[PDB]
């Protein structure tokens, strides 16, 4: 034997949380994921190899289970999913309501990533068009059954890891949030989606399609609106070491803005980069990526969720915005 | 009020632990640095802001403190720590021995990144012709003092998460790794760096200066090298992201004269999302650091234990097993 | 004789320093104001009361006096200043240049403010156009004789008083703040005035005319805006406990924008409200004033200067604006 | 690097000076409380953001301390301050003896304001009745312990300014004053309070409760007097420009009387008027802030101490005015 110290992952929190099935309490880590709308899990009887060390589904431990068996199969450039659909209670924290959901039997495709984290599966809270089977999105379902008053919840991450973050359903935290909270209107009830001009120095765009995401850990951006801020860099003399790359204290990098008609919500430059090493790092690398999704379609991620609390009102269709807080 | 849920991290194990300094055990949470060679602590003294959250050093609650009080200042053409040395018991694990760290009395230039991780200060791993006063690194002095035979240590991070990572100092654990461990002589006592050729589908840079180190989660490449990788793609530009579970794409190969290193799509490539992640980028990152060097970060040791031996004046590479 | 501990001011940092004139170096307190443009010192010839307690400028003492002897006098509903034109030697630190300055003769009025404080005059650093005299800029002045190479300077106010504030002339201190810095063009060259459209919750004004002026401790906003902002208050009810008074948490406070075509320039609710106590406020007032000055203009003084490091830049006509940072 | 001139605060004195804790002399800089009832300083076991660069009480540094330990902790609508009691030597000027006090864990819901001043803690110099823990004031203390013969104390604010303020314990310094020292009977054993008739304009309110509060910088009346004041004032044709301004030379500004038996105190629109600009300022707003406290109720803060050398005497029960002169 030798001497062997422990070593530790960094504090970074994300929508992850614990949720529970069945009546006997079955566990399970949950993506919360603003832009799904069906809850996924991995089922007792899933035959890939990706499913070993996860949490499981066992319907037969769960004296409030109700046989659906409707088969679904999705498939992605990238991977492929199939599983039966299932009912029985669906549980976070002191909240519990008969739910239909996904039990996972065949994952092929998302390696090693998917086996690498401690997440099982996905707890979407989308809106109900987004989703297989045409369900009642979880929330929604939980003020059906007048389990809660008012369907709304809220997602907080500790703006500085200082402290835990919180899902909220059912009402509005104060403790959560500095300044004003600001709702925007949905312009689709699809996802979480909202019209704002982004601005990114003297590069703009008018009227984008801006898209809530709590499983990006990234800002999207158009690959044009990407060229152009690019371009727009090299005329402004903005220094980068290479495509992604600058000094973390650059003073010609610009505030990231989405501007709606009363309120500007902002990303710092140090609020978008990345640190190239993980203390005392004088560099940094763009933590905002190209990818065209659709026609002017912006997401946001964690970066933006990280600083501002923000709020899902299934009932007014909007989106709430405010300061993310240091509990 | 309302029913809320707990929202954790997602278990990242890095190189990043533990170690107590003074008689009295005063705890720190230190990035155990391969490429930094000195041991860097917030002074219970420093006026920073950044210190503010920060786990502190107080010499005047240890016995065993012993005062130096030598000046030191790094600057950077936008960066800047300054402290004084300082000699105290330093502990890692069962073992303990005097050292000479550097009690960081000003810090500024590394918001809002430094408050906002758990990390304390940098327990330096590198070697002495980088340490700022020429001290002995501290697992040198270790053997020095009769802590240990072989001043030797290794780094594993587990490579499939579930399971915990460590770092051993004073021998090699089999448990760790499969199959065999292959040596490297260093180039040059500087840092841990060695002579390898690498290879990026047709792009190949002959005796590069490859550089372990273990506080990037990247991989870096010489900006040459990826301009002439994209040159090479041309014949058929993002080409930065891609398909996850793209197989069609190059290895990056570090080839020594008995053994070649590789890394595979599967290793360098980071996904979009979260969970079940369509879209995927490359986690190479073209940087100018010195003449034709590279540095390899956690995705490389993730997938490689690693052995870190002054004895010999050489790393050792094996395939990280679980548990 | 009994048991006595001296009383203090609070540490508040204004555009409040030392400046000299003659070449023997006679010194007085200056407000550093971007919204005048003479310098104006009292006279040791000045009958007035007000000047007793002041320093005073003696041109028989300065081997470089050069008589001008004009006079001037204005005469406001406040109080009414006569003086003479003179030129001597005026210094700023290191810097040095011939200049014309007014010595005031008598000041009638501006009571008890003038002599309860201890400034004895102004050192106007605005446009030539708005000059009595059509007196050139001082810092165009340094560089009309080769004293700087570019006619711009700084005003850095320290963002929570743990330092000193600092009046920089002739380039920009990175020191001072976290890019970016933001340049914007001026409206006119009368003061340093810029378009930019004020949003304020729902209300908005459009293309209005903003002027920098580092003599007030206040906000400006015309009264219609004003209005207009209390009629949605009390449409939304925002919780006032009078016209200025509210909880210094308040939530339903909106944030004060400033939007150029690039940039959005801010002020959330705490940073427009000063405390109703000095120590441990549960109450707070607005720190903005209803005022008709002129055609939709509003005026940024001390609460905006106190979060932004701002640059007057004469050379290339437009102020710079950025996040200010402690020392 | 560039020419650069230092930025300084202006002169205003208020009732804010050090005193020490401990017998190793440890510094503070507090707010003498005339509204408060215990002695508030920051614990170096505090973990608030709120403590970071304040002073600290580090009781292991100081062979006098006594371990007490009650915990207090004072929460409201956004206000959350807890901390533990704990005994040592207290020290202003020359004058020291053993008292308790608290020591502050957490200050929760005073940013920015907190962090922007540079005051540690409050003073409390109020009575008994309205201690947290039911402690003798400071000064009583003093007298029981044999360390001055009278429990009494003034302040002395400068009526115009250059010259230091004076916090005067155990005695009446005649050097601080011209004319009578007029004596009011406490209304009541809870604050510095005193009934008086109010008169303001046209308005009155008969047997006003007034209430002396050396932590606010303003003149406080309640909302309908204020109400019928400014109504009153439309009536009789004052020259307003918008709801608290008008021109600093206003003529027709009345009075503001507070009528006792036998002495009338009155405050000049000289002490009731705070200039927009803080030199040579045409235009300006009146301190006098509508607030309902309780039934009745009237602050005096600065704007009168500034006027009145105040004397606060727990032997008899009464306070004492007199105009201030300069020293
Ligand atoms: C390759 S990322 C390495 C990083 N260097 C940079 O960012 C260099 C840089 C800066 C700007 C433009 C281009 C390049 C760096 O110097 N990091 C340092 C982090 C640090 C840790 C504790 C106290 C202060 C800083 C370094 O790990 C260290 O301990 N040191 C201690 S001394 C040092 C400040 C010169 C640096 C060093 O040896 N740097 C060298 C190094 C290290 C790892 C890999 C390559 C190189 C070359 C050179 O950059
Ligand atoms: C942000 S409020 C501006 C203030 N005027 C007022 O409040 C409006 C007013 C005017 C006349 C009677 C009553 C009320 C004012 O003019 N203050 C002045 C302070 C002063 C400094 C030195 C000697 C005497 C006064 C001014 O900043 C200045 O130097 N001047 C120099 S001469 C002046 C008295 C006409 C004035 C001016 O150019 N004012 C301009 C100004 C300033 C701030 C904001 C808008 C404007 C427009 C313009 O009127
Ligand atoms: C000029 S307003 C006085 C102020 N009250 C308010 O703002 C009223 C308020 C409260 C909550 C929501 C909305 C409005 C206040 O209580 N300030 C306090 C400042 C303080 C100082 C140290 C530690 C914490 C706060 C006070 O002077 C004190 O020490 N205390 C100590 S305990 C207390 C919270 C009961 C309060 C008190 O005695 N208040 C009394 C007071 C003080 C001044 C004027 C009136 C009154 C009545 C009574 O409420
Ligand atoms: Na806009």
């Amino acid at each position: 034997e030798f001497d062997n110290v422990e070593l530790k992952d960094l504090a970074n929190v994300l929508s992850f949380g614990e949720a529970k099935l069945g009546d006997n309490g079955q566990k399970f880590n949950f993506l919360f994921h603003t832009a799904s709308s069906n809850v996924w899990v991995p089922s007792i009887k899933c035959t890939s190899e990706s499913c070993e060390s996860k949490n499981h589904y066992d319907s037969s431990k769960s004296k409030t289970y109700e046989k659906d068996d409707t088969p679904v199969k999705l498939t992605s450039k990238a991977g492929t999913i199939s599983g039966i659909f299932s009912k029985d209670l669906v549980t976070i924290g002191k909240l519990s309501v008969p739910y239909k959901f996904i039990e996972m039997t065949e994952i092929v495709g998302f390696e090693p990533f998917y086996s690498e984290s401690d997440v099982d599966g996905v707890f979407g809270l989308g809106w109900k068009d987004l989703s297989i089977g045409s369900i009642d999105p979880y929330i929604v379902e939980l003020k059906t059954q007048n389990k809660i008053e008012q369907a709304v919840y809220s997602i907080y991450l500790p703006p500085e890891n200082k402290n835990k973050g919180y899902l909220t359903i059912g009402g509005i935290e104060e403790r959560f949030f500095d300044g004003p909270l600001n709702y925007e209107k949905l312009n689709h009830d699809l996802m979480w989606q909202v019209d704002l001009d982004v601005h990114f120095g003297n590069v703009s765009s008018k009227k984008a399609n801006v898209i809530l995401d709590s499983a990006t850990s990234v800002i999207t951006v158009p690959t044009e609106f990407f060229n152009q801020f690019v371009e727009s860099a090299s005329v402004f003399k903005v220094p980068f070491l290479s495509l992604y790359v600058t000094t973390c204290g650059n003073t010609k990098l610009p505030t990231l803005e989405y501007r709606s008609p009363n309120k500007v919500y902002t990303l710092e430059p140090k609020q978008y980069l990345e640190p190239l090493e993980n203390i005392f790092s004088a560099l940094c690398m763009l933590n905002i990526v190209p990818i065209d999704l659709e026609k002017n379609t912006f997401v946001l991620g964690d970066p933006f969720m990280r600083k501002y609390f923000t709020v899902y009102d299934y009932d007014n269709h909007t989106v709430g915005f405010a300061l993310a807080k240091n509990l």
